[PDB]
């Protein structure tokens, strides 16, 4: 039952994220659709990443007023189960679909002559549906459990509880080791293979190989820069519990840094549209044509 200062950094970082990430993700979704209309399957995964980003962005204002009102959620019991679910599961949706994009690219570069069936529009939408269903189902655990967390320090605690309960900590261990590192490991392996397949390209000039290297490094470094503080803090905070649950010891001071690492996670919603629909020259041409059709 200890409170800190988390009312200026997250509250305005979310403002920046919303204001920059609604239009970029709308454009990314349009470019994804135009990729789909050309019988290219990458647009499907791009749509499924952009829709997650859009849901996160449109459910952010509940939390900008959750933090700006000084941890006060006067938006009711029912709302916290839904908007909180979206806000706490879009990161996992997004990382899963980023992993899908990386795996799709790897099969299309390292093995350009094989796996024809796995690279189609119908297969892409089937995999997309499977990923959405499985991720929502495995994040379903904090739905039934009615939060109803109030304390004697003028809080309201929408979806958050200090200290963690039994189920929240074991949920957080999954939320880290299966929702962050495993998709990250697959992403890194896939892009290392993609860069491995380019040194044997006679066609591409050495300048283009380094130009590909910079993107393939940024795409997996931004994941660290956006997610690693949050998940390292979550893992540490949970590991303190299971060794000594009754002591509100570590949760006393790392609270403010934990909320800051929660807010800072929300940059991998303006980062994704950039790296996946604006750095590319061809996709930017389609985006310009779209902006030139209005």
């Amino acid at each position: 039952v200890d409170s800190r200062v988390d009312h200026l950094f997250p509250p305005s970082l979310y403002i920046f994220v919303i204001g920059v990430g609604l239009p970029t993700n709308c454009l990314a979704l349009w470019a994804a659709y135009r990729q789909v209309r050309q019988h290219n399957e990458l647009g499907v995964y791009l749509m499924n990443l952009s829709i997650a980003d859009l849901l996160y962005i449109c459910t952010l204002p509940l939390w900008v007023d959750y933090f700006l009102h000084h941890d006060n959620w006067i938006h009711g019991p029912g709302s916290c189960k839904l908007f909180g679910f979206i806000f706490y599961s879009n990161i996992y949706i997004s990382i899963a679909f980023l992993c899908c994009i990386s795996v799709d690219r790897y099969l299309a570069v390292a093995h350009p002559l094989r796996f024809a069936r796995l690279r189609r529009v119908k297969t892409a939408v089937a995999v997309s549906s499977v990923v959405w269903a499985t991720e929502l189902g495995a994040n379903s655990a904090p739905l039934f459990h009615d939060e109803l967390f109030r304390d004697r320090y003028n809080h309201t605690f929408c979806f958050e509880k200090f200290p963690m309960e039994r189920w929240v900590a074991w949920m957080n261990l999954y939320r880290v080791f299966v929702g962050f590192l495993f998709p990250w490991a697959l992403m890194l392996l896939c892009y290392r293979g993609i860069l491995r397949a380019v040194q044997s390209s006679v066609s591409t000039e050495r300048q283009e190989k380094v130009k590909i290297k910079r993107l393939a490094l940024s795409l997996i470094a931004i994941v660290l820069v956006c997610f690693a503080p949050y998940h390292a803090l979550l893992l540490s905070r949970s590991a303190v519990y299971l060794g000594r649950p009754w002591d509100c010891g570590f949760e006393e001071r790392v609270f403010s840094a934990y909320h800051s690492s929660l807010a800072f996670t929300s940059l991998n919603c303006v980062a994704d549209p950039i790296l996946y629909c604006l750095v590319n020259e061809g996709a930017r041409s389609d985006v310009a044509k779209a902006l030139h059709n209005l």
